[PDB]
């Protein structure tokens, strides 16, 4: 299994480009960090917009983890 607890690099998750750069250099280069970004974190990033929240969700749709819903 390659997703028992979700642990991949966001830069590869394929999320919106705005995410790759921001999330990555935002101390977040994986879906685990993307998971830590609670509602007052993902939308807090000054480099995260709707085009980013969408892809992120898609990721939580592939793994189904919480911490951001």
């Amino acid at each position: 299994e390659q997703e028992e607890e979700l642990d991949l690099p966001l830069e590869e998750l394929g999320l919106s480009t705005r995410v790759l750069h921001s999330l990555k250099e935002e101390g977040i280069e994986s879906v685990r960090a993307l998971l830590a970004l609670n509602l007052k974190d993902l939308k807090n990033i000054p480099g995260i917009g709707e085009r980013s929240l969408e892809e992120i969700k898609e990721a939580l749709e592939k793994k189904g983890f919480t911490l951001k819903e």
